[PDB]
């Protein structure tokens, strides 16, 4: 079993295309999460929205009539709803708003879409968002940058969360499911990107998107119950701490107190697949 | 020795972060090409400006003084003028005016930036380019669409090209060496992607992006002369043509005539590593036998 012998800060977001700048965990009121991007399994399995390329990642494509976009995946081939909450590849950042900038094919110019996720016409799950003024045509968009939630007023910019993808909260939509700590004192471990807007926002996701791309490819056929691994300096050959990557695609480790753990880390590190091991197996702490 | 085992329709250009939607041959006016981004070798060398990652692809970042842009490699870290001629992901279309979209960490909006790479105020080799407007400020851009370029007025699109990362064509950048077809009736390949603006945009690179990781995660301790390759169906297990990837990133096939080529394969195959072989080694015409 492998996975991509480079180091974290060379590689990309698996939720928009901005480089991995470090490691996190998640605030004390964020205990699971339920991302719909950056979801592989070891063993290669493409889960939620996750595409294999970062060219679809936090892209949207679609005709405007001025009122709705008629969502497509990015390709124009249709999408309909048995196929999950929304196209491959459209965002999953939810507690914000964003900020699209859309081109298209045969035509001069860009447009930013502004998007609140949360009224009742944002129902990607069913192929139509709210064209906020964007004018009739077909487009090409991309994230470009986000802003605080329109609604509720004065919420925080929380990049823990995913849209609403339905027309109610209620609506079922597929979604892959959430991710939850495993227990016994480890913590997920989040690869985080700085994010342009009006603020010091930092988005978290559990894999970098050429992590994917490896794992699709490999399509390992001896994934055991927990994959130990070091992450290690590249030209020491250190070992900077001890990590566990589980089957459903995420990373774990023990933290050294508050004040130290894969947060206190260089970033210039690639983790190694050491050997399979138990569930419960225990980490050293960072 | 492996490649990605994704089908080609799956992964990205190395020139922009699009979709690979065909694989194509060079106009008949363009033998060689010479490419900045795209270029890893199959050892796993990267050549260029070429980055691990699309993230980094086509890309700026620096501080206008509403004159000029002082560029920097995109996590801020010095650019000189020794290391290349640009800082890496920058872009390296030629034959076109860029519209590159400018964001700023802790500020709203964007900005579009508009970017002639004729003039002599283009020098992104000594990490200068014009502001053309840009405010103060620091911004990290993303090329969005792409028109004809400003000069020679007139002008077509035409990808095939780099622009002029000196001060003048006579000088020293450091570029990435020109890619040559190698003979015995081989032609080069070309990923082909489409490209936002005014027209029908075919962006061609040498590997997709995902190639570009792959082998340089790899590493392959073991290169022999070519890599022999099938380009195979899936479901089918199809053979679909032989295909010879070289020591330098680049794969070559000897086209059925006129008519039938790479640009008629589906492009929802896999290449699939066969063996090592000689330089020298005759391909079958694709589709035959
Ligand atoms: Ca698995
Ligand atoms: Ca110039
Ligand atoms: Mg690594
Ligand atoms: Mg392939």
């Amino acid at each position: 079993f492998t996975l991509p012998n480079l180091p974290l800060s060379s590689l990309s977001n698996s939720r928009a295309p901005l480089p991995i700048s470090s490691m996190g965990i998640s605030p004390d009121n964020v205990q699971s999460v339920q991302f719909q991007n950056g979801r592989c399994t070891l063993d290669g399995r493409l889960v939620g929205t996750t595409p294999v390329s970062l060219s679809h990642v936090a892209k949207i494509r679609g005709t405007s009539n001025g009122t709705v976009i008629n969502l497509t995946e990015l390709d124009g081939t249709p999408f309909h709803p048995f196929e999950g909450p929304a196209p491959i590849g459209f965002p999953d950042l939810g507690g914000c708003d964003w900020h699209i900038n859309m081109t298209q094919f045969g035509h001069s110019s860009q447009t930013q879409y502004d998007v609140d996720t949360t009224p009742d016409t944002f129902v990607p799950h069913l192929g139509s968002i709210q064209a906020n003024g964007i004018g009739s045509g077909n487009y090409v968009g991309v994230l470009s940058w986000i802003s605080p939630p329109s609604h509720p007023s004065g919420s925080q910019v929380d990049l823990w969360k995913i849209p609403n993808y339905g027309s109610s909260i209620t609506e079922a939509t597929h979604l892959a499911p959430s991710v939850y700590p495993p227990g016994f004192g480890e913590v997920l471990v989040f690869f985080m990107s700085k994010m342009p807007g009006p603020g010091a926002y930092n988005l978290p996701c559990l894999l970098p998107q050429e992590y994917i791309s490896h794992l699709a490819s490999e399509q390992a056929p001896t994934i055991g119950e927990a994959a130990l691994l070091h992450y290690v300096d590249p030209d020491t050959g250190r070992n900077l701490g001890e990590f566990k990557a589980y089957p459903d695609g995420f990373l774990t480790c023990v933290p050294n107190g508050a004040s130290s753990g894969p947060q206190q880390l260089p970033i210039n590190g690639v983790f190694v697949f050491v050997s399979w091991v138990s569930r419960f197996y225990q980490l050293k702490p960072v």
